[PDB]
């Protein structure tokens, strides 16, 4: 515990998910604004952040006991929440399979809500017919969707994920917190007291010193690139495009559920413009590089991003657009012909056990390691920074910083995505540099 009052903190990824509910809690638990800086390589929301998409899917996770109150506590904010209100888009999503295994799988996920006895079953819906799914989803033809089955959450949808967190960004730049961009957000180093232990605050590459008394590193998938996370973070991408519908044709899918087949992938209703986003569903691409990270004694092999935002003419690898199509094929097979655009890579880091990575790095005290977030945090946007705020102030549940404890040790290359990610080193095509 400190006083909120005269307790400086710097987040570290301010234009991100994690960093940007850490800088909101941090203002709405009354520090003072001044007192808070926020640093990020881009202006939020950061172009580089996984965040920064047309969309993201709102949906629940039982996994362990941490997920159920963090699936609770981000669905109340995101239904109830002014701020956040405007961005969460409430047209449900159905989770579908035809395949044996993948309809057993789908029983089990519907067992598991319902196992949990806290009525998740008025929100959980079986849908055992063709019937039931055509009117979820009134696009499908009955012959498309012969032998699907599926689960329909009704609270579920998506997410606004880049508007969500620039309305955070405007909140904190109006209550005067501090922004520092580019060379003055580029974390290089913590900065240290003279035991070389206590972090006192960080210096970035332009060589900016901000002094705090707390200091998050917040930074997402670039997160183990900065500091030594010995393996428990690996950074994985994951690809989308985009399509183009008319007019007539966006008119008809005005308010889909978004639609997911974990053989397949998801896509999302098209936003205002007419554009629909198509994602498939695989382990991610790792890129490994001899990298050292701040106070490695030695080179490691990290896998370090490589940015859409950094390599514009980046698009992803030949073995991706193959399943992005086989996806629209699935789903949207009246738009197979379309022709694809903004092919993308983003990313994110898993963990071993897919839990998050919060907690005070073991040997610089003051120094808040946040990330982690294992591809499925997007929606934790509004509540995951109280539960930061919480570790800094020393009130967080034992249960919870237990799960999210410093502990390295697993396979997190693998993580629970049923494979290792392979590397993009090994997957041509999506590297267009060579023009040049
Ligand atoms: C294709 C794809 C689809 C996804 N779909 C969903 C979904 O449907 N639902 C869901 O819940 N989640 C989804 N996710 C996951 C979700 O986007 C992430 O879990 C979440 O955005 C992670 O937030 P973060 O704070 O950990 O990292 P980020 O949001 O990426 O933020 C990290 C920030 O750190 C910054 N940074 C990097 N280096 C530095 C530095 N040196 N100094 C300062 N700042 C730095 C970056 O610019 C960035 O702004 C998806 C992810 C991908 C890749």
């Amino acid at each position: 515990a400190h006083s909120r009052a005269s307790t400086k903190v710097v987040v570290v990824g301010g234009g991100g998910t994690i960093g940007s509910s850490t800088a909101l809690h941090l203002i709405r638990s009354g520090y003072t604004p001044s007192n808070i800086t926020v640093l990020d390589v881009y202006k939020t929301p950061s172009l580089q952040s996984a965040g920064h998409d047309l969309n993201k899917i709102m949906g629940i996770r039982l996994r362990n006991g941490p997920d159920l109150q963090l699936s609770l506590e981000s669905l109340d904010m995101w239904q109830n929440d002014e701020l956040f209100k405007p961005f969460f888009h409430q047209v449900g999503m159905i989770d579908c399979s035809s395949s044996k295994e993948g309809i057993e799988n789908l029983r089990r996920k519907y067992q598991t809500l319902l196992d949990a006895g806290i009525g998740l079953e008025k929100t959980n819906v079986w849908l055992e017919s063709e019937d039931e799914i055509l009117a979820k989803a009134p696009n499908f033809t009955r012959e498309q969707v012969k032998g699907w089955k599926g689960l329909f959450c009704t609270d579920g949808g998506w997410l606004a994920a880049a508007k969500a967190i620039n309305a955070i960004g405007i909140f904190l730049q109006d209550k005067g917190v501090k922004f520092g961009f580019g060379g003055a957000g580029t974390f290089q180093q913590p900065l240290f007291a003279a035991d070389g232990k206590t972090c006192i605050g960080l210096e970035t590459t332009d060589g900016t010193k901000y002094f705090a008394d707390k200091v998050v590193l917040a930074a997402g998938a670039w997160s183990p690139t900065l500091v030594d996370l010995e393996d428990q973070c690996v950074s994985k991408a994951w690809v989308f495009a985009h399509i183009q519908l008319t007019p007539k044709e966006a008119d008809a899918y005005k308010n889909v559920p978004v639609v997911y087949d974990g053989e397949y992938g998801f896509f999302f209703e098209p936003n205002e413009y007419g554009v629909i986003k198509v994602c498939d569903e695989f382990p991610g691409f790792s890129r490994f590089k001899l990298h050292q990270p701040y106070g490695a004694a030695s080179p490691k092999m990290i896998s370090v991003p490589r940015s859409h935002a950094k390599h514009p003419t980046d698009t992803y690898p030949d073995a991706s657009e193959v399943t992005i199509r086989k996806a629209i094929a699935r789903f949207l097979p009246e738009f197979k012909d379309k022709e694809l655009f903004n092919r993308t890579m983003c990313w994110c880091t898993d963990t071993a056990d897919a839990n998050l990575l919060i907690c005070e790095h073991p040997k610089w005290k003051n120094f808040i390691l946040a990330t982690g977030d294992s591809g499925h945090s997007f929606k934790l946007l509004p509540n995951i920074g109280k539960h930061v705020v919480e570790l800094l102030e020393g009130s967080l549940s034992q249960e919870m910083a237990g799960a999210w404890r410093w502990r390295p040790g697993g396979d997190a290359l693998r993580s629970r995505r049923g494979a290792p990610a392979k590397d993009l080193a090994e997957m041509p095509g999506w590297k267009h540099d060579a023009h040049l």
